[PDB]
């Protein structure tokens, strides 16, 4: 019974394989077959190329070594190599056209998912090169997906030499017969063999997973389209700026490049963007996924004017001026949209890009109370009986998995009414004591938020419905500006609450808005519709906002 | 007596004055005189400029009002302005100029560290320009510096009306008397005089500077080069990653661009840096200032073989993958200087850039035992002492305070022997019960260390030196190699341990190494010599680190 899948890299989680670039350049350049390969493999294990597998010596040290092996294939071959030719130009085009193996890569998620131990086992280099970021960033991204990355160049030994097989089987701490082993090339597959663990020659990617589909006993081939990768809270880096005595905010932190700020929503956490945080950081962006004023490990004071839009605008400046940041962009979902829209509005110099999920932007109307203007919308009844402070913190608070539970579900499985709240006398009088648990969610998931709202409470995220007059006058102040700055609206067709059709005048304030659309997705965007919240953001990112 | 001093922005904390451009253009265009400036000014109070600077309007929004307010401007003066003339691109230039007045900000900060209250008043706009970051970067650095800014635009106020002037009192909490005004218009000084607040036009700095040493009784002008800004540890952003279950790794982080993760040495902090942090950030660095593993609210485990070499740099690699960060310049000093090299040899791929302050790069010698090779140098003994488990601690843990004023000393200062220490039976044994305070340290400065050293103690950092056989089987394994990447070695004149000396064949195995020297610079080098190591670092960063 197998319980462990090894992988190789090259010709395996990665292609086009580096190594059928020697043959290529053979060929496009008319040179005998084999010549390059020649040079490659010369002196074998005593060779320029073992000791670079090794790590004896660095690539740039090698590059040399392998031309002067070329100068030498060629003097009992007849022929002479041009005078342009680059071993350095033909090895550098090889790594950076070489990229993930996308399906090789899912079915080693899937089997790790079963509970599988999965590897990468991979006879590679010690990068110095002036562009070994390329690479680094490749190894970056495959590997967070296995539990072990053994590279030759590390571990002094490389494949097909048997004392690595044996390496191989004492960090798995498996016997052979409980391993599946992947790799191109055969002469690394025997050792593997003749210890009993179950081999893959790969050629083509679909015939290596019909094979290992078949021994595994787990569908591999075919398969849904999988979920974007999320966040396990313990893995991230988490950071904490004190904005004012007494007042410090949480965040968490991934990826090198411009700053993007993500502002949940209620009753929310920094979690809510758990399969937006890899994507966007791989997408080459420093993500910045706060939990909200009042949330999680953020602070939370109990006094309503805390969470006034004005308040909260100021200490995520302050936030921006702590780590050093002239801006960010700032995205937003729900209370953490309409935030962002006051940034933008109120800092534009700070903001480098704006960007809200489901949350429109509604110019504050001057000759109307902020409260008749919730009671005209019968879908806002909610934030009426979230008014009185202790009533919805009681029914919140009194069981913390049926609260969430009852609140994330997609569309399609709404429990709760949300109209005539207040006459009903709370959002779950006709709820279930024990919901099922959405499709949307894991058990986990929702046990991540329960414990993040044992510490504050309802409190502090109720107070941000609890300040519409402040807000109402601070917004009167911004009636004769626009939004200028490059932004953009991301409607969900099935929020009930936040419809689409609410954000139908936006071009009037944001005349170069820009627009995304997701179909068939309820008010929880980012974990209803994660794939296409990431490709619209993505896409908008590398556009708009540098 | 003033115990409060408020500065102008435009023409005083900030030069070339913006304002100067109209007349600058109008002669360089040949414009009859004032004529921009008249479409500057127009409507006065009721003008497009006052609700700009109110906050009304933003200025991508003003910029059509102010050209069409030109337009008109010539209709009545008789001359017709070209065809690309530009309100924007001029605006553009004149922001983009403007450039911090470098002696009005140490003059404000030489009155805050005696005690002032200092803020900048300023009639500014809501700028949401696509270059807007230029100037949301200038107010950044200046602003960290001051108590208060006090911007029109966010106050919905201006100068010269007297309602600001109240809104300024009532921030700083002091009556006119207690308060110097500056600012380069005479109109907007007026109302701060007859409320009986100091006043001074500021034409030229130093005539400006000449008055305001004056009127407050502190020597402003011609004053000692002043320290690079430092840190306050409780208003810096601190991050937590944890590399392995029970290893947790704490960081200061500070700017964004290029990450640059900074590396102490022994028995030090982040802190060390203090001087370094800032400066790197304004020069367009994401700096990364790390409590290395053993140190303050790093994880400090008790076992001697969880600080080798290896364990550490392999620690730090994790790090990296779980910000999500690909690579990172590693700068490092005293044992960070030696990780950092070892970094380089062992992980090129995952560092952009290796620099070392002091700590020069010896390759093993893989025919003397590391103990044999120490005892060859008297300088080392130190070294021996720090061996037994226990002994150094005890010395180390018994006064605190009394140990980091015994170590932080310029070269001039020193209270150690550190030779025959073993037979000295100890570092401290010729050193006074309580040192006099080094000139390089505040008492709040040792009492941050001592406060940190209060977790751990001295038995994680001590471990650092008890790996001498495992380092050097490790080390063995690099001995082929070179070092091809980006280096800097910054040696330090009167480092009698690290003498710049040890550091003469490194070109042996680092062929493009770049160097630095500091002159009359003890071990300590970043708050020995900070001015020069920003200097040298920044200039390095700037030309071999993108
Ligand atoms: C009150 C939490 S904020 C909000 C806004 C719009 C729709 C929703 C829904 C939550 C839960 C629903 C359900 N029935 O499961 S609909 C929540
Ligand atoms: C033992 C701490 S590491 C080190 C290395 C080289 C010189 C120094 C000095 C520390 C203190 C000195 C003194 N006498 O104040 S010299 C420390």
């Amino acid at each position: 019974t197998l319980r462990a899948a090894v992988f190789d890299l090259d010709g395996v989680l990665a292609l086009p394989a580096v190594f059928g670039v020697l043959g290529r350049t053979e060929e496009a350049l008319a040179l005998p077959r084999g010549l390059l390969n020649d040079a490659f493999q010369k002196g074998g294990p005593e060779g320029a190329t073992t000791r670079l597998m090794k790590g004896e010596i660095t690539l740039s040290q090698w590059i040399p070594l392998m031309e002067e092996n070329c100068r030498k294939c060629s003097e009992t071959a007849k022929v002479c190599l041009p005078k342009n030719f680059s071993i350095k130009e033909i090895f550098d085009k090889a790594i950076s056209a070489r990229k993930i193996n996308r399906p090789m890569l899912q079915a080693a998620l899937m089997l790790r998912k079963k509970g599988f131990t999965t590897a990468i086992l991979t006879n590679t280099w010690l990068d110095d090169r002036a562009e070994r970021d390329g690479l680094a960033q490749l190894m970056c991204e495959l590997k967070m997906h296995f539990d072990f990355l053994i590279e030759s160049c590390q571990v002094g030994m490389v494949k097909p030499e048997p004392q690595i097989y044996k390496f191989l089987l004492d960090t798995l701490k498996a016997s052979p017969s409980e391993v599946v082993f992947l790799d191109d090339i055969g002469a690394n597959l025997k050792p593997a063999r003749d210890l009993g663990m179950v081999t893959i020659l790969v050629q083509d990617t679909d015939t290596a997973l019909k094979e290992l589909e078949k021994v595994t006993g787990i569908q591999l081939l075919n398969t849904p389209a999988p979920l974007p990768t999320s966040c396990n809270p313990s893995d991230m880096s988490h950071g904490y700026v004190t904005v004012k005595p007494r007042v410090r905010l949480h965040f968490v932190e991934l990826g090198s490049g411009p700053a993007v700020c993500l502002c949940h929503g209620f009753p929310e956490s920094w979690y809510s963007w758990r399969y937006q945080i890899p994507a966007l950081a791989q997408a080459g962006y420093r993500v910045l996924a706060m939990d909200m004023k009042g949330y999680g490990e953020s602070s939370a004071p109990p006094e309503i004017e805390e969470y006034c839009m004005e308040v909260l605008c100021k200490e995520m400046v302050t936030f921006l001026d702590k780590l050093g940041l002239s801006q960010a962009v700032f995205i937003g979902h729900d209370w953490g949209g309409m935030l962002v829209w006051y940034m933008a509005l109120f800092y534009p110099e700070r903001v480098r890009a704006v960007a809200s999920l489901n949350t429109p932007f509604i110019p504050a109307n001057p000759n109307m109370s902020p409260l008749e203007s919730i009671k005209a919308n019968p879908v806002f009844d909610y934030q009426l009986y979230f008014q009185e402070p202790g009533v919805a913190e009681a029914e919140l608070e009194q069981n913390l998995s049926r609260t969430f539970k009852s609140l994330f579900r997609a569309s399609d499985e709404s429990v709760l009414s949300m109209h005539k709240v207040c006459e009903a006398g709370g959002l779950f009088v006709n709820s279930p004591e024990e919901p099922s648990l959405s499709r949307m969610v894991t058990e986990e998931e929702i046990q991540f938020y329960v414990q993040q709202f044992k510490k504050s409470g309802f409190r502090g995220p109720l107070n941000w419905y609890r300040n519409m007059e402040r807000n109402w006058k601070w917004a009167c102040k911004s009636l004769g500006r626009k939004i200028l700055i490059p932004a953009l609206m991301v409607t969900a067709e099935k929020d009930f609450v936040l419809v689409p059709q609410m954000s139908q005048h936006m071009e009037d304030w944001i005349p170069h808005l820009k627009r995304g659309h997701i179909e068939d997705c309820g008010h929880w965007t980012q974990m209803d519709k994660p794939t296409e919240v990431n490709q619209i953001l993505i896409k908008w990112l590398d556009s708009d906002a540098r």
